[PDB]
């Protein structure tokens, strides 16, 4: 499950860009799929600035825990307050409703330094 039009990091995030311009970032399927059941998820704080390649928040499943990198630089504009109760949403809907947070982007070229969906592909069939 790799949609084809999100850009993706190879730490497996993804990076979607919305309609007001900020971009939505989560991780894939297959990086929930790695993970297994989630515990917790650590959310990163509302109003933080970041570089691209910045650890911001943790996922923690009943059996492992990452990192989780912001895929641009910017300013945190919003974390999905949602997961604080329900991680499990990053298993269930890790492209929809497990969303993790929004970047207001400072410097969009920084797109080109992520993957496409069929760049991911490959990732996966090399890991
Ligand atoms: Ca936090
Ligand atoms: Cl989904």
């Amino acid at each position: 499950n790799v949609p084809a039009e999100l850009k993706y990091s190879k730490e497996h995030e993804w990076l979607r860009k919305e309609a007001d311009g900020t971009y939505t970032v989560g991780i894939t399927e297959h990086a929930q799929e790695l993970l297994g059941d989630m515990v917790f998820v650590d959310l990163p704080e509302v109003g933080a600035t970041v570089s691209a390649g910045d650890d911001c928040a943790v996922a923690e499943s009943v059996k492992a825990a990452s990192d989780i990198y912001a895929p641009v630089s910017g300013e945190i504009v919003a974390v999905n307050d949602a997961l604080s109760d329900s991680p499990e949403l990053v298993n269930s809907e890790p492209y929809a409703g497990g969303w993790i947070f929004k970047i207001k982007a400072s410097d969009e070229s920084e797109l080109e330094s992520l993957l496409d969906a069929t760049a991911y592909e490959a990732l996966l069939e090399d890991e």
